[PDB]
RNA sequence: CUUC
């Protein structure tokens, strides 16, 4: 639930319509952060696409750091 | 709901 850094840029690694989560690759330090569906800001409302650009939240989870609103850049 |  705290805020670990915003405004973060990043690259959609993969994310998976069927499991509902997927990673983004960090721009800045080039890490994986885990995206759940519902993390992203509006048939697939709440979803993001593979290799696209995107600008979020990094949170500390109970599993460690994750996305949170998620939106286009800017 | 943590590498599909």
């Amino acid at each position: 639930k705290k805020v670990i850094a915003t405004k973060v840029l990043g690259t959609v690694k993969w994310f998976n319509v069927r499991n509902g989560y997927g990673f983004i690759n960090r721009n800045d330090t080039k890490e994986d952060v885990f995206v759940h569906q519902t993390a992203i800001k509006k048939k697939y409302l709440r979803s993001v696409g593979d290799g696209e650009t995107v600008e979020f939240d990094v949170v500390e989870g109970e599993k460690g750091a994750e996305a949170a609103n998620v939106t286009g850049p800017g």
